[PDB]
């Protein structure tokens, strides 16, 4: 169990809950056909009306912690219990307004992931743990400026030998990409991008040799 609940943009911490729709619970989403797979559900109200300005090319940190409160001191399961092996992923979708309530029917492109590295037997989740819940990635330099949602996700595959089983821990940040260029990548639907036959979603982690995280290939300029 883990929750993405704060952002840092080019080394500046925005504050707990700022520009993120923070779920009230650290309970996972498990239904990949639910609209809950888009940006989670049950947000702490009132939801932030901050939209973080981020230059295209800028470095973002999405902060995960064990609970929706963020950092509350030492905890052996903060940011997650590292027995929960799996990937970490980040997607963007262009939106008319990053504070709009309706997140359905958006087109999501993947900008970062960290899956499994066979030679070191290390998962993205292990690195997230080592990094104190910091999922650090760059916003592609060539993107069209404007408002976007930033969907960042930690998947636990501990119970993923069947479907349902995989546990999806995700939130959406609210950003305004500045500068940039004119690229508007092709995206995928949520729900829809993840299916019950995807071997990134149904897998035995005690039988992993190679692993491919679910969803489309990472977009890069
Ligand atoms: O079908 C029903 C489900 O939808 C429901 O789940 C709840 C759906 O409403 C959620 O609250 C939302 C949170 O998002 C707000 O949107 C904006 C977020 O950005 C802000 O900057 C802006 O001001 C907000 O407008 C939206 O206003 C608010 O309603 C709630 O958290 C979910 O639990 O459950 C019942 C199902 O039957
Ligand atoms: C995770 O991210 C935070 C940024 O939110 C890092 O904290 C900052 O570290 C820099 C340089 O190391 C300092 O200038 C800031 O004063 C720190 N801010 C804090 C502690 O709130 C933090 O080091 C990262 N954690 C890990 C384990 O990498
Ligand atoms: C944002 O910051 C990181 C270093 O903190 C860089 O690695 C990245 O290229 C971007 O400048």
């Amino acid at each position: 169990r883990t929750v993405f609940s704060s952002l840092t943009v080019n080394g500046v911490d925005l504050g707990q809950g700022v520009a993120v729709r923070v779920p009230s619970s650290n309970a996972p989403v498990t239904d990949i056909e639910s609209d809950d797979i888009i940006c989670n559900t049950g947000f702490i109200q009132p939801v932030s009306k901050t939209v973080a300005a981020v230059p295209a090319g800028g470095t973002v940190i999405a902060h995960f912690h064990h609970t929706s409160a963020g950092y509350v001191g030492p905890d052996p399961s903060d940011p997650l219990d590292p027995t929960n092996k799996g990937p970490v992923l980040a997607y963007l979708a262009k939106v008319p307004d990053a504070t709009q309530s309706d997140v359905t029917g958006l087109k999501w492109f993947k900008i970062w992931q960290d899956g499994y590295t066979p030679a070191t037997r290390q998962w993205g989740s292990d690195k997230l743990f080592i990094n104190g819940g910091n999922a650090t990635f760059t916003i592609p330099s060539c993107l069209q400026a404007g408002q976007y949602l930033l969907r960042v996700e930690s998947i636990s595959l501990l119970n993923a030998e069947q479907y349902p089983g995989a546990q999806f821990f995700l939130s959406c940040g609210q950003i305004n990409i500045t500068g940039g260029n004119k690229v508007q990548p092709v995206g995928v639907d949520f729900p829809g991008a993840y299916t019950s036959t995807d071997p990134g979603i149904v897998t035995d982690i005690y039988e992993v040799g190679t692993y491919t995280p679910p969803g489309p290939a990472v977009f890069s300029c």
